[PDB]
């Protein structure tokens, strides 16, 4: 089935590339209608990140959740 | 730039999983609008599904070929 393909690829995905600021933690991600949204960061990383005034890590990529179009 | 995130995601996802058939050959893609659709086969083994009349590996995942929905 095509749509697992998808599936097992965004949760490699998510699984492989950690937080870009800390490098451990997981990264902060929200669904959006029919797209996942993986921030750059944890949440702890970001909320950290306006405490101290660097957006050079701000931003995500948007993924389409299902196989088709 | 988040942009990039995405291409180089998507060249890697085209690199690492080849033709479900022949397991050798890169996949059929084409681009539609704004997303890249990878095809389950290579050219030589689709139209080769088509001769011998198996639908089996038909099919193909859909990617937003940028990181902003
Ligand atoms: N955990 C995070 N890591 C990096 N960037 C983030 C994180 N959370 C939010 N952002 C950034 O905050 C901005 C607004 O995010 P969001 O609330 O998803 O957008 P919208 O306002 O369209 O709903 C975006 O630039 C997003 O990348
Ligand atoms: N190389 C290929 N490998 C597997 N399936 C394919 C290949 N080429 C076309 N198909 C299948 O043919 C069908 C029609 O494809 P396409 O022309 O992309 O759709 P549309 O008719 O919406 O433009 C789809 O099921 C698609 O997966
Ligand atoms: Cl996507
Ligand atoms: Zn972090
Ligand atoms: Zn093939």
């Amino acid at each position: 089935d095509d749509d697992d393909k998808k599936t097992n690829w965004l949760k490699r995905i998510y699984r492989v590339r950690p937080c870009v600021k800390c490098k451990v933690a997981p990264r902060d991600w929200k669904v959006k209608n029919k797209h996942l949204r993986i921030y750059n960061m944890c949440k702890t990383c970001f909320n950290n990140s306006i405490d101290i005034g660097d957006d050079t890590y701000h931003g995500h990529v948007d993924w389409l959740m299902y196989a088709d179009s």
